[PDB]
């Protein structure tokens, strides 16, 4: 059963989605080469504790072990931050954020191209926001969650890549992953019909190759099984009375915070 949010608790989430966008606005002038993926956590995690007086969601969440996911080319999500992994020319690079603060969770996600962009990393970094914006353009009451899935896919396809299956977006507020789960593919399974307070994410994982995935030994890092290269964006909303907010907006954007229809 998904659950609707109150006046006061999205107000309160748009004040946890605006931490986790600022996380990402402040780390972007680190995001060069030689910095290890290590540093990047700690600066990220000094920032949350200290400065926005929050702290990690992500943080011992099933056992991770640190405060944001750092995830590198072919590797797909999950991405443990480590002291000698370091960012080189060309590589592009997600960081994965989620923040509670005043018991709310804000999650979110951007790809960074490191050094001179290369023109295939530069088009799959773009395609997989596209399709993140396309779909949050379709947010509104009344539609279903396998239409956006439907469409992500469909527009992804066309570029020649695929969408990871394995992960999808997901309700959010009081808990880090609540219902429903956010597909961004076509799924027979799905059946969920956008309601007003409605607030969860949007966030697609897109292959260069194949959609196939594995996990490394760690227990946590996920890598394309092709060793493709692979791109996410994610940003969390709230389905408002004729379309959404996007709560996680960055300065960086180029889509309105507020979509209305
Ligand atoms: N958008 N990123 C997410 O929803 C996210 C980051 C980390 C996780 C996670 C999922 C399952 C177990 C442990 C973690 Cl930290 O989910
Ligand atoms: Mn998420
Ligand atoms: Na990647």
């Amino acid at each position: 059963a998904i659950s609707i949010k109150t006046p006061e608790d999205i107000e309160k989430m748009r004040v946890a989605g605006r931490l986790a966008a600022e996380v990402l606005e402040m780390i972007e002038p680190y995001v060069k080469p030689g910095v290890s993926t290590g540093e990047l956590d700690r600066i990220c995690n000094d920032y949350i504790v200290n400065e926005q007086h929050a702290v990690s969601a992500c943080l011992g969440y099933h056992g991770y072990p640190k405060s944001v996911c750092i995830s590198i080319n072919e590797v797909v999500c999950h991405g443990i931050p480590d002291d000698a992994k370091l960012l080189k020319d060309g590589d592009i690079v997600n960081i994965d954020v989620t923040v509670i603060k005043d018991g709310f969770h804000g999650d979110t996600s951007k790809m960074f191209i490191v050094g001179k962009p290369t023109i295939m990393g530069e088009r799959l970094c773009r395609i997989t926001q596209e399709s993140l914006y396309l779909a949050l353009r379709m947010v509104k009451p009344g539609i279903n969650l396998r239409e956006i899935g439907a469409a992500i896919q469909k527009f992804v396809e066309a570029e020649g890549f695929s969408v990871v299956r394995e992960y999808c977006g997901h309700g959010i507020g009081r808990g880090f992953h609540e219902e429903p789960q956010v597909l961004h593919y076509d799924s027979r399974e799905t059946n969920v019909v956008l309601k007003p307070g409605m607030t969860f994410t949007i966030e697609p994982m897109v292959n260069a190759g194949k959609k196939e995935i594995r996990t490394m030994k760690d227990g946590w890092t996920v890598k394309t099984k092709d060793r493709s290269l692979s791109a996410q964006y994610e940003h969390t909303i709230v389905v408002t009375d004729n379309g959404c907010e996007i709560l996680t907006l960055r300065k960086d954007d180029t889509i309105p915070a507020i979509i209305s229809h």
